[PDB]
């Protein structure tokens, strides 16, 4: 288990560095994925991404049992696939005891490389492509109160 960063500390803020080839397949990148599992397990989250335990890495996971298929994500790129944009209810595992409504895009495509360095390319919509804009987010230190633009939906989730 490790510990989740906070909305504040300066490490959710940086652009992360991308996995090197160096480490695709390897024990070492394998550890820090089945750490990810065990902290975002513990906690309920159904996407953690590595610069929230403080791994300065673009690596994403996330998953649930909207059905969303376990997945691991390294190195991703998004592209939205058309100018159609939805809001939804967001929270964030650093960001404990809030929610807000965030406008993303309704589809998109999503590539990267898994573990093992073969590539992914997937064209998803609604709640995995909400799933994926957040968890990118991450890597780029983008969390989503920067993101809102209805602020009459942000707030505590004890009040809402
Ligand atoms: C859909 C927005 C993406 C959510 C990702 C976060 C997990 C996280 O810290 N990602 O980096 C999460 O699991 N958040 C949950 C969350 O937002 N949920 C619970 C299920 C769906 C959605 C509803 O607000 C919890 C912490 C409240
Ligand atoms: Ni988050």
């Amino acid at each position: 288990i490790r510990e989740i960063l906070k909305m504040g500390d300066e490490r959710l803020l940086r652009i992360a560095q991308p996995v090197p080839s160096e480490l695709l397949g390897s024990e070492e990148l394998q550890r820090l994925i089945d750490d990810m599992f065990e902290t975002m397990h513990h906690v309920g989250g159904v996407g953690l991404a590595a610069p929230q335990i403080g791994v300065d890495l673009q690596l994403v996971i996330f998953g649930f049992e909207p059905a969303v298929p376990p997945t691991i994500l390294l190195n991703p790129r998004i592209t939205p696939l058309d100018d159609e944009m939805e809001e939804g209810w967001e929270g964030c595992l650093s960001v404990p005891g809030l929610r807000g409504a965030v406008s993303r895009h309704r589809r998109i495509r999503y590539q990267g490389l898994d573990p093992q360095g073969q590539p992914i390319d997937r064209s998803v919509e609604g709640f995995h492509a909400r799933v994926v804009q957040h968890e990118c987010d991450h890597l780029i230190g983008r969390l989503y109160p920067s993101r809102i633009t209805d602020f009459s939906k942000f707030g505590f989730t004890e009040v809402l």
